[PDB]
RNA sequence: CAUGGUUGUCGUCAGCUCGUGUCGUGAGAUGUUGGGUUAAGUCCCGCAACGAGCGCAACCCUUAAGCUUAGUUGCCAUCA
């Protein structure tokens, strides 16, 4: 659960923004300032993750899954790779507008992809005009793209991963609107309220993406 | 100038809309904007939008060249 703070600041997660770019709700969880730059109080930062670390593992001895976003490319292998560590999903590429409170609509083009997988092996993208082979196979190359890792999403996901709250403001919008629990990574210059369990660690190191991850992935992986 | 049916017209112009979602107290907006491109909301890239339909293509006829079948009522090369 807990992380060892030295594990931290070789992290980078220390780190936080410029004080130009602050929100000043962040002030309970910002302990003073380096080069302009507001440093995280890593004392802080670990209590609040071993917090989201005890949901975490709830939500998966409960059964539920996590949505795990951060279309970041900072943040895009990290989310990737924590989330088949944990068989959970990852959202990589453009966030769908309404991927959640359309899924009425999503859920046609998400079955669209087992859907592709299924004329290949019945026959159909065999017989084919020619310019129809192309056409369906670049139908398939876009829903791979953003759909890849929710494809076996179902129903609403029990909780949801940001890793960067300021960046995908879009998917929070749709969790706080369906009553989704999320748990967040924030910097600095984003809204601590928006989101519910909170990670007061940096966004930008690829490290420290990476070493978060994998303990809120080491989360579910104590509880299924 | 009650109408069905049929027709011109803008104009073969490329636009016209819908479902779910989202923003807006609301009329409304988005998608249908932006970066390019096309004869074409034609196509791509991105983008609170995700998908559709009537539209535009294509599909259908004729034409331009070729190959099989066919030899009359077509044709006339090898020959009289």
């Amino acid at each position: 659960a807990v992380i060892s703070m030295k594990q931290l600041l070789e992290a980078g997660v220390h780190f936080g923004h410029q004080t130009r770019r602050w929100n000043p709700k962040m002030k309970k969880y910002i302990f003073t300032e380096r080069n302009g730059i507001y440093i995280i109080d890593l004392q802080k930062t670990v209590k609040k993750v071993d917090e989201a670390y005890n949901f975490l593992k709830q939500v998966s001895e409960d059964g539920g899954q996590v949505l795990f976003v951060g279309t970041k490319k900072q943040a895009q292998e990290s989310v990737k790779s924590e989330a088949e560590r944990a068989g959970q999903f990852y959202i990589n590429q453009r966030w769908l507008g309404g991927l959640l409170t359309n899924y009425k609509t999503i859920s046609k083009r998400i079955k669209r992809i087992s859907e592709i997988e299924k004329m290949e092996e019945d026959g159909l993208f065999e017989v084919l005009p020619k310019k129809e082979v192309v056409e369906l196979k670049k139908e398939y190359d876009r829903l791979i793209k953003f759909l890849g890792g929710i494809r076996d999403m179902k129903s609403m996901p029990q909780a949801l991963f940001v890793v960067d709250p300021r960046k995908e403001r879009n998917a929070i919008a749709e969790a706080r609107k369906l009553n989704i629990p999320i748990v967040g990574i924030v910097d600095t210059n984003c809204d601590p309220d928006e989101i519910d369990y909170v990670i007061p660690a940096n966004d930008d190191a690829i490290r420290a993406v990476k070493l978060l991850t994998a303990k809120m992935a080491d989360a579910i992986l104590e509880g299924q």
